[PDB]
C-alpha cells in the first residue's frame, strides 16, 4: 500500500512540468486585466455562455466553452473571443519559452476563486481537450491535488496521491498520466485568499458540439 502510493505519485510527476515564468510586475499587470474581465462580466458585456457564476468560484470561457463525461462544446461564436491581452501577456510568453507551439491555444478559461473555494475531483474532459493542459496561477499561492478519492472517502483515504504547490506566476503543464489517468481537485483549506488561474488548452477536432 505504501509502495503503491509512491509509485502512483511517481507516475503523476512524470506528467507534470512546472516553471516560474511570470515576474511580480508581470503578474500585477495580468491581475489588473483579470479584474477588468470580472468588471466587464458585471456590466453584462459578455455573452451568456462566457460567464459561469458559482458560489465560491466564477469561470470565464473564451475562445471555446463547454457544458460528467457528456460535456459538449457550444456552437461557434457562442462564447467571447480570447482577449488580446491574453495573447500578448500570457500566450506569447508561453510560446517564447517553448511551453506550447504558436497556434496551439484556442481556449482560455479564467477561474476566479473566493477564499474557501475549491474544485471537486475531475479529469479535464478527454473528448473536448487535447493535451498538454497549461495553467498559470495569479493572485496568491495554493496547491493542486491529484488522486481525489479523499474528497468522498475520508475515513478510508485521508489525503490525495500528490499535492502540487502552485505559486503565483507559476506555469503548470499537465500531460500523460497526470492529465489522463488520475483526477485532480482543490481543497477549500488550500485557498486562504483570492486565487485565479488562466487555463490554456486546444479543443479537439471532433470535440462533440451541441
Ligand atoms: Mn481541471
Amino acid at each position: 500500500q505504501q509502495l503503491q502510493k509512491e509509485e502512483e505519485a511517481r507516475k503523476v510527476k512524470s506528467g507534470i512540468r512546472q516553471m516560474r515564468l511570470f515576474s511580480q510586475d508581470e503578474c500585477a499587470k495580468i491581475e489588473a486585466r483579470i479584474d477588468e474581465v470580472v468588471s466587464r462580466a458585471e456590466k453584462g458585456l459578455y455573452n451568456e455562455h462566457t460567464v459561469d457564476r458559482a458560489p465560491l468560484r466564477n469561470k470565464y470561457f473564451f475562445g471555446e466553452g463547454y457544458t460528467p463525461g457528456q460535456e459538449r462544446l457550444y456552437p461557434p461564436g457562442d462564447v467571447d473571443e480570447i482577449p488580446e491581452w491574453v495573447h500578448q501577456l500570457v500566450i506569447q510568453k508561453l510560446v517564447e519559452h517553448r511551453v506550447i507551439p504558436e497556434g496551439f491555444v484556442n481556449s482560455a478559461v479564467i477561474n476566479d476563486y473566493q477564499p474557501g473555494g475549491c474544485i471537486v475531483s475531475h479529469v479535464d474532459p478527454i473528448h473536448i481537450f487535447e493535451r498538454p493542459i497549461v495553467s498559470v496561477s495569479f493572485f496568491s499561492d495554493s496547491a493542486l491535488c491529484f488522486g481525489c478519492k479523499f474528497q468522498f472517502k475520508p475515513i478510508r483515504v485521508s489525503e490525495p496521491v500528490l499535492s502540487l504547490p502552485v505559486r503565483r506566476g507559476s506555469v503548470t503543464v499537465l500531460s500523460g498520466y497526470a492529465a489522463d489517468e488520475i483526477t485532480h481537485c482543490i481543497r477549500p483549506q488550500d485557498i486562504k485568499e483570492r486565487r485565479a488561474v488562466i487555463i490554456l488548452r486546444k479543443t479537439r477536432l471532433d470535440a462533440p458540439r451541441l
